[PDB]
């Protein structure tokens, strides 16, 4: 599965470099993956700053203490992503909260749960939104959407 293997890479690398504080060198320059991670860094870091309150509140509410609580995250994700509208905004918000949660997993000494968490995000993202992802040219459409430079 090309669109899954790709999503899992962008989602895995973002959550990892966010939790660590330093960038790992993803794919190849100019490709969908490279541009998608650079975009996700730009728009997603903003989402975590702008929505820090709501993110602190959802994290407390979710009360993720261990590995079990990480695995059980697929349930609330399925609930939320099977509802409302589909747009890249929601997709970037979903990945930004996963980077926020991944930072917490580090502070609570559950670093190992991060890649499993990333896996769970890709699984929910594809099972609830793949027809829309295909129709949108996947990570190429994502990149194109947040490309605001050639409008004039
Ligand atoms: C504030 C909001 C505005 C717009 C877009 C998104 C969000 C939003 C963000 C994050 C989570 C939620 C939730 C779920 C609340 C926690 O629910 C659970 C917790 C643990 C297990 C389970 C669940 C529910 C399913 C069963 C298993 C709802 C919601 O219910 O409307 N909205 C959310
Ligand atoms: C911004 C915002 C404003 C006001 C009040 C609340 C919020 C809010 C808080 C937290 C997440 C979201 C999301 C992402 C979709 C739900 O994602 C999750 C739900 C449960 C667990 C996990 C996720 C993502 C991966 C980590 C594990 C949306 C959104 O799509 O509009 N809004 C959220």
């Amino acid at each position: 599965d090309d669109l899954y293997r790709q999503s899992l890479e962008i989602i895995s690398r973002y959550l990892r470099e966010q939790a660590t504080g330093s960038k790992d060198p993803l794919g190849e320059a100019g490709a969908a993956g490279r541009r998608a991670l650079e975009t996700l860094r730009r728009v997603g870091d903003g989402v975590q700053r702008n929505h820090e309150t709501a993110f602190q509140g959802m994290l407390r509410k979710l009360d993720i203490k261990n590995e079990d609580d990480v695995k059980s995250l697929s349930r609330v994700m399925i609930h939320v992503f099977s509802d409302g509208v589909t747009n890249w905004g929601r997709i970037v918000t979903l990945i930004s909260f996963g980077a926020f949660v991944a930072k917490h997993l580090k502070t609570i000494n559950q670093e190992s749960c991060i890649e499993p968490l990333a896996e769970s995000i890709t699984d929910v993202l594809v099972r609830t939104k793949r027809d829309w992802l295909v129709k949108q040219r996947g990570w190429d459409g994502f990149v194109e959407f947040f490309h605001v430079e050639d409008l004039e």
